[PDB]
């Protein structure tokens, strides 16, 4: 048999410092092997451990079509870059789309109303977790819950709650295997929920008892002001030590145009974002999507060709994030 979180609102402490959080696309690793046709069979400039050695905690974003194979890769990671990572002290963990869960839970033949097989639920996670966290001895799961037809359908929330449940005993504050442990410890398992920018649409009073951080995906906002009003919206279902609000950095062909990590380092948006806190607390922290475009703009060759990167909004935002230099 599996509302808001323990403690809600501003928090003046956090049981965690606050970290910055960095989405790493894994289809640009120079160890992943690409598609024959592909334009960018070369061209990979950027590996895993060129990141800044003070990032807290990296998220692998893989998606098995977009390469070829990623044998060569894993077992890089393996060797080479989850040793220098955990020596650097970089938790490491794994991106799954909402949409990929959504269809296990269909193959189960659950609907999502009650009297059904609750270890079915069970099943799936311990399916995800053996396959996504415990192969490569992952810190956690980041479920990215981006479907807007969740919150229309009863029976989506009930499927997810029921999922983000089952994923508690593996993960998060309610796992009986992170007993005595907290966000930062060595050994801990998070579960992280990662969404829409608008607490309705992000479904959050469903996951926010049982996840470690959500993280807004602000990427329009840019402006102290924006950011206070996301949490505002947020600030019943989830306490500010769990609240994450971040940027995304240019991709090459993405047509989606974000524009708050583009520009001067020290006045852009990102920065805003990097250095706000709310209001009466302490943040859980700040995030970036593609570390690897860190600096990229959409104009000129930028938005067809790959580049190396300095990581320089990244080091600055650490640097807000977390009142160092």
């Amino acid at each position: 048999p599996l509302g808001q979180a323990d403690k809600v609102g501003a928090q003046a402490t956090c049981a965690a410092k606050p970290i910055f959080f960095g989405y790493y696309r894994t289809w640009r690793d120079k160890a992943i092997e690409l598609n024959d046709g592909d334009k960018w069979k070369d061209k990979l400039h950027t590996k895993l451990t060129d990141i800044p050695e003070q990032v807290d905690m990296v998220s692998l974003f893989h998606v098995p079509d977009n390469q070829k194979s990623d044998q060569r890769f894993w077992e890089t990671f393996d060797k080479e870059y989850h040793p220098t990572l955990k020596e650097r002290g970089t938790k490491v963990v794994r991106t799954i789309g909402a949409k990929l869960l959504l269809n296990k839970i269909k193959e189960k033949g659950l609907y999502g109303q009650s009297r059904e097989d609750d270890s079915k639920y069970r099943e799936i996670a311990h399916e995800v977790y053996e396959e996504y966290v415990a192969k490569h001895n992952l810190d956690g799961l980041d479920v990215a819950m981006a479907l807007r037809e969740v919150e229309k359908y009863t029976n989506l929330r009930w499927q997810l709650r029921k999922i983000m449940g089952a994923f508690s005993e593996l993960m998060g504050p309610k796992a009986p295997g992170n007993a005595g442990k907290k966000p930062g410890d060595d050994g801990y398992k998070y579960l992280i929920y990662d969404t829409f920018d608008n607490a309705q649409l992000a479904q959050v009073a469903l996951v926010a008892d049982v996840v470690d951080y959500v993280l807004a995906q602000t990427y329009d906002k840019g402006t102290e002001e924006s950011i206070t009003r996301v949490w505002n919206g947020f600030r019943d279902k989830i306490n500010s030590c769990q609240f994450l609000a971040g940027y995304a950095h240019p991709e090459e062909n993405d047509t989606n145009r974000f524009l708050t990590a583009i520009g001067d380092v020290d006045t852009s948006g990102a920065m805003n974002v990097a250095a706000w806190k709310p209001e009466g607390g302490e943040k859980g922290g700040t995030f970036a999507y593609a570390l690897d475009r860190d600096g990229r703009t959409y104009d000129g060759d930028d938005l067809t060709t790959l580049k190396p990167t300095d990581f320089a909004f990244t080091k600055r935002a650490i640097e807000l994030t977390k009142g160092i230099s």
